[PDB]
């Protein structure tokens, strides 16, 4: 697809067997989930931007599909009020920003 | 052009007769600035990141070039983690996500 930044762009995701909906963000190094219960190990991690950081758990290698697409990946968890999909997934289904 | 996203989407803008490096960040709305000087009467403006909500400054129908090509828009100035252009000046220079 083509996406237009008239408005968010705003995209189903599954992961965990879960849908979401979530934010195609290029400025997001990482990508970052609301609550929600992963497998495997975890580390905490501190990420921030206007307003302060937050506390989030670090999970490696999880699977997610994106707008049909899938891949693997670094998956943060925490209080965010926004559903975040971050350039470390971006990269994987060949997300290009372009004009 | 086209941009991947393997290392932050950093490009050079032009505002106020200055050079600046800025991310193209389609997960933010709004334009941000650090402080800095621009002209005219500003508005105040509420914008929220990851840990919250903060006070910036508002100016409207500020020029500014990014990567080259030509807006007029609004821009916000306050304490953000780097120099943000958001959707409101992306749509303007044509910009879309791809894959
Ligand atoms: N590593 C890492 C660091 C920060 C984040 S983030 O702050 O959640 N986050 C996602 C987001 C939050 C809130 C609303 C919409 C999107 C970043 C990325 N897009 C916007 C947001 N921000 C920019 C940022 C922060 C740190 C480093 C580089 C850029 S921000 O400061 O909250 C922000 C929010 C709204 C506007 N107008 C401008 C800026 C995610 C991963
Ligand atoms: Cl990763
Ligand atoms: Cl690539
Ligand atoms: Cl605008």
């Amino acid at each position: 697809p083509q996406i237009t930044l008239w408005q968010r762009p705003l995209v189903t995701i599954k992961i965990g067997g879960q849908l979401k909906e979530a934010l195609l963000d290029t400025g997001a190094d990482d990508t970052v989930l609301e609550e929600m219960s992963l497998p495997g190990r975890w580390k905490p991690k501190m990420i921030g931007g206007v307003g302060g950081f937050i506390k989030v758990r670090q999970y490696d290698q999880i699977l997610i599909e994106i707008c049909g697409h899938k891949a693997i990946g670094t998956v943060l968890v925490g209080p965010t009020p926004v559903n975040i999909i971050g350039r470390n997934l971006l990269t994987q289904i060949g997300c290009t920003l372009n004009f």
